[PDB]
């Protein structure tokens, strides 16, 4: 039932994520990167 555009979205979901967490992991990683460098 409709596989094709689940497939799609099944994939599109999955990859996103990789994406998602890239930025989410950098905020933290920056943040006391930042801090710490100044000093």
């Amino acid at each position: 039932s409709q596989a094709e555009a689940t497939r799609q979205a099944a994939a599109q979901e999955e990859r996103l994520a990789d994406l998602a967490s890239d930025l989410l992991l950098q905020y933290l990683l920056q943040g006391g990167a930042r801090q710490r460098g100044l000093g």
